[PDB]
């Protein structure tokens, strides 16, 4: 169980410590931490137009998508590092990060079209038991600006499971 708050993810800032700066969550709110479903996205994992609830049906909330609905995370194109708040350790394969495509519509769903098909950031984690803060240094693929959503996955090793963070960020160009 655990989330990003740097950038601070679409469910995180729901939260009462992200200052409910995306409201209207449901549940999410309370427990940021437990968007967990099948491992392997986008092979497998949460079913397009229910990614960013990891198919959780009291998350739902999260899985609207328009411009105008979450609160957008200001970062510049270039280098970017993404810290992981883990409430309970787990053994773990790998946290690895996908963005929407260059021409993603933000006003429809979520879906394995809106993202590019291979994350462009991917950390080997070997198995091994994470501390309970986790950084993970990136870079943002070239000539991306405006509005999109990045996907963390923090896949655990030891079950059949991952985490889901989507990340709303404006980006200025590098
Ligand atoms: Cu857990
Ligand atoms: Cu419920």
């Amino acid at each position: 169980h655990g989330y990003i708050d740097s950038p601070g993810s679409r469910a995180f800032l729901c939260s009462a410590q992200g200052n409910e700066q995306n409201m209207d969550c449901g549940l999410v709110k309370y427990e940021p931490q437990s968007l967990e479903a099948k491992k392997g996205f986008p092979q497998a994992g949460p079913e397009d137009g229910h990614i960013a609830s990891a198919g959780i049906g009291h998350f739902g909330a999260l899985d609207a998508q328009t411009e105008d609905r979450w609160k957008k995370i200001p970062i510049t194109a270039g280098e970017i590092e993404f810290q992981w708040e883990i409430m309970i350790q787990h053994k773990t394969s790998s946290w690895e990060y996908f963005i929407t495509k260059l021409g993603w519509d933000p006003n429809k769903p979520l879906t394995r079209e809106q993202f590019n098909s291979t994350p462009f950031c991917f950390e080997d984690y070997q198995e091994k038991m994470p501390s309970s803060r986790v950084i993970n240094k990136c870079t943002l693929p070239e000539g991306y600006q405006g509005y999109h959503v990045i996907l963390g996955v923090w896949t655990i090793s030891d079950t059949l499971n991952a985490f889901y963070q989507v990340i709303d960020t404006t980006i200025s160009p590098a």
